[PDB]
């Protein structure tokens, strides 16, 4: 990873004092700190954004060599309570530096999470390492919530940051306002054919020529082997894939994610389109105004719209205050215009209305263009607002140790009814749903992405493993994988699952699978908990609490690892709290000491999670 030149010299010479690095991953701070980089220029100053895995922050030093100069951060928290991949060197870094920033003013705001227990681990950080070593905050931390709203958290933060800013400094607010464009349109018409991108993420025709080594950046498109309904009713469609990775070099092991770059769905594509009145079979690309940014287009080109809105760009999410305030413009009826402005608002009735009619409603931009039909925007300013089509991970359902050249995946397509008045449908999803194990093959682009959720090393250590529904999936490869130690005479320890579905005829995932890992003894124990075939619920947890005698055992004394994978919001709290009480009983020991216990088996490697919500 070849380090770019020392930014702030890059700031002289390009009359910036302002720069906003971006810690994520999903890209969500990356557009907080574009934002804020813009917003600069409104208030006098000019402000770029940054990749801090492409500089060394060493420099930060140096930045107090520019007038009115102030660094921004804009960190979101993972794993425990880990920074951003991106956000790695600048971590290690502030851990080891002494360096003095005297002179540097900053500012933060993390992203983080209420349901986790790390809160912005990296903002926090940050913002409190940047003092102990000298720079001078400039103002407070800002703490956004993704479980409440993190758009709403950083709208009212943003909104007293500026003026902080400007009276810290003295600038003025510069009468605000009036469209500015980030990229330039530049049609094409001779275009030789072979050298358009097609929805490639890396290098030109990197789909076709497949050559490794195969990262997130040059994915591996793996051939869809089997592609089978795992649920027994109707209710819902749970699906068991499995991606061919054969000829990869892609290294694995149970507990890792996979990652997949989905297409969205094409008569959504083609709506959009179609209601803007635009050819989507347009060549075009979007060059940056600024022939000095290192981002040449807002996404691979030249390529065509249609392209761009079915690999590169997210036309199923609800579109952010600033992509809605920037369309304002487009909509010649004014009672549509005063909505869309509003929508950027920090409180009063535009902000109910964007919390309601828009999050709440999970209406996506075709639904918006549906429903303030006066709003009729350029199509190739509308590609440079929508932010950019994620790849899905998905807990390898798959054992390294048995199937070295698949990579498994147990998944719940999503669809529900909006309260926009429509039917939403998860990208990924139905995509992977749609391919037919069957140019003439089902291949997906993937790739693997490591983690620390990982089978004790010592074949025998108690295994306690917790993963209703489709958090089963990791926990697949881990018996998979016990299964074979075993048969490869391997002494192994107790090997207990707790999962939980519906109903035995519903979603049993895996019933029969499960069925033999236990029959051959693979699973010591397969406490299933069947939530609805009786009036009251029964969790996974009542499993727990009701075996509190026996897994004590093997947590106190045989020194088993306990897994939890999931939903976050309850199924893993409830959990944690099941066991504080096991361990406060036979602990024995007052509530306090049993929270630590556990919190300490949880830093002491050997109770881990992987929940979301
Ligand atoms: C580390 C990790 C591991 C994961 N492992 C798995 C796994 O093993 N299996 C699995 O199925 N998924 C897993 N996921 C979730 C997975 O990545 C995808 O989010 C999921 O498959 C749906 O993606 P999608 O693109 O089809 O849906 P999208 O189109 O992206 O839509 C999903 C979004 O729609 C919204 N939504 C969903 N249902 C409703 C509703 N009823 N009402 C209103 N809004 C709603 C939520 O905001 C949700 O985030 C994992 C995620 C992470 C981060
Ligand atoms: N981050 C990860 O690695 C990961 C992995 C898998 C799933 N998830 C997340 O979990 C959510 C749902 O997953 P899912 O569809 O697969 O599960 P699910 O089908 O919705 O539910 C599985 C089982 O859990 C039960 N349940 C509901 N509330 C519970 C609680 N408080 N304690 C214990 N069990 C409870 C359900 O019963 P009832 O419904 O009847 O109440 C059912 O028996 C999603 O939001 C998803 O993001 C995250
Ligand atoms: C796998 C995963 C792990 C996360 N871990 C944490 C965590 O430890 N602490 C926290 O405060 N937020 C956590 N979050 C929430 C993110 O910090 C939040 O969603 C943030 O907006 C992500 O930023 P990004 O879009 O810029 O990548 C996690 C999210 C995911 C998907």
């Amino acid at each position: 990873p070849v380090k770019e030149s020392s930014f702030v010299e890059k700031m002289k010479k390009t009359g910036r004092n302002i720069i906003v690095f971006y810690g994520s991953q999903t890209g969500t701070a990356e557009e907080f700190a574009n934002r804020l980089s813009k917003d600069a220029h409104r208030y006098g100053m000019r402000g770029m954004s940054a990749d801090p895995e492409e500089y060394d922050l060493a420099d930060l030093s140096s930045l107090p060599e520019i007038d009115k100069s102030l660094v921004v951060f804009c960190m979101a928290t993972y794993g425990e309570g880990d920074p951003t991949d991106n956000a790695q060197d600048f971590y290690d870094w502030l851990q080891e530096t002494d360096v003095d920033l005297t002179g540097v003013k900053f500012a933060v705001f993390g992203l983080g999470n209420k349901t986790y227990e790390h809160f912005n681990a990296m903002g926090k950080y940050v913002d409190q390492r940047l003092e102990q070593l000298g720079a001078q905050r400039i103002f407070e931390l800002g703490l956004g919530d993704d479980d409440g709203n993190l758009e709403e958290d950083f709208i009212t933060w943003r909104e007293q940051f500026w003026p902080a800013v400007c009276e810290f400094f003295g600038v003025e607010a510069t009468g605000e306002e009036s469209s500015i464009r980030q990229y330039e349109l530049v049609v094409h018409e001779d275009m030789d054919v072979a050298k358009v991108y097609t929805g490639e993420m890396g290098r030109l025709k990197s789909y076709e020529n497949q050559k490794p080594p195969f990262d997130a950046k040059n994915p591996f498109l793996a051939a869809v082997t089997a592609n089978r309904k795992l649920n027994q009713g109707t209710e819902r469609h749970l699906m068991h894939l499995e991606l061919d990775i054969s000829d990869s070099k892609i290294r694995y092991e149970s507990g890792d994610h996979v990652a997949v770059y989905p297409a969205n769905d094409s008569a959504l594509v083609n709506q959009i389109g179609e209601i803007l009145g635009a050819d989507l079979d347009v060549i075009m690309s979007l060059n940056n105004l600024d022939e000095e940014s290192n981002k040449k287009h807002p996404f691979p080109c030249p390529t065509t719209y249609r392209t761009a809105l079915t690999y590169y760009l997210d036309i199923t999410n609800p579109p952010r205050t600033n992509v809605l305030y920037e369309l304002a413009q487009y909509a010649s009826e004014p009672s549509e215009q005063e909505h869309l402005h509003k929508m950027a608002s920090s409180s009063g009735e535009g902000k109910e209305l964007y919390l309601s009619w828009v999050v709440e409603a999970r209406r996506h931009i075709l639904a918006i263009l549906q429903d303030y039909p006066s709003l009729r925007p350029p199509i190739d300013h509308l590609c440079e607002l929508l932010p950019r089509l994620q790849a899905r991970y998905y807990s390898i359902a798959s054992s390294s140790k048995v199937h070295p050249n698949s990579v498994h995946i147990c998944a719940v397509a999503v669809e529900y009814e909006a309260k926009s008045g429509r039917v939403n449908k998860g990208v990924a999803t139905s995509w992977l749903r749609a391919k037919e194990p069957a140019g003439g093959r089902a291949l997906v682009p993937m790739f693997v992405r490591k983690s620390q959720f990982r089978l004790p090393f010592k074949s025998t250590t108690p295994v306690i493993m917790v993963g209703p529904g489709t958090g089963i999936a990791p926990f697949m490869g881990f018996i998979q994988e016990r299964a074979w130690l075993r048969e490869q005479g391997k002494e192994v320890g107790e090997t207990l699952l707790y999962y939980g579905c519906r109903r035995s005829d519903e979603d049993y995932l895996y019933r029969e699978e499960l069925a033999r890992f236990h029959k051959d003894g693979a699973l010591t124990q397969l406490n299933v908990a069947f939530s609805r075939e009786q009036a009251h619920k029964v969790y996974v947890q009542h499993l727990l609490k009701r075996d509190r005698e026996h897994l004590w055992k093997l947590i106190h004394e045989g020194g088993a690892h306990i897994y939890v994978c999931g939903d976050a919001r309850n199924m893993a709290k409830d959990v944690q709290n099941t066991f504080y009480d096991i361990v406060a009983e036979f602990g024995p020991m007052e509530h306090t000491q049993a929270v630590d216990y556990v919190k300490k088996l949880m830093t002491k490697g050997r109770y881990s999670l992987d929940v979301g919500s």
